[PDB]
């Protein structure tokens, strides 16, 4: 799930959201430790939040992807 994760990250939120120290520029709120908001702002396959819908399977992988990477090339 982590990579589809990132992808689902970097492509529709990453514009607004930060990250961690994985993306630390964006004016919108840190999404570290956001995996029960992101359920509860997002429903599966509704359009919602900034015109963004996402899959069940999306939902799934970007908060696998939270987890896991919310960070330096070289660390
Ligand atoms: C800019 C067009 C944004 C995009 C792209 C994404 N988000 Fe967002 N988010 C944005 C703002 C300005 C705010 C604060 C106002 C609000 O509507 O809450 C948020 C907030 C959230 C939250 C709640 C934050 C909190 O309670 O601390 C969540 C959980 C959230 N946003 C999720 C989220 C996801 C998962 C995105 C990618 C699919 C995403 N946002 C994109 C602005 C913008
Ligand atoms: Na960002
Ligand atoms: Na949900």
């Amino acid at each position: 799930g982590v990579d589809p994760g990132k992808t689902v990250y970097d492509s529709r939120c990453a514009s607004c959201h930060r990250l961690g120290t994985y993306d630390a520029s964006g004016s919108a709120p840190n999404l570290s430790r956001a995996g029960t908001k992101i359920d509860g702002k997002f429903t599966a396959g509704v359009s919602g939040h900034k015109g963004i819908t996402l899959t069940a399977a999306d939902l799934a992988n970007l908060k696998t992807f939270v987890n896991a990477n919310g960070s330096h090339p070289q660390f």
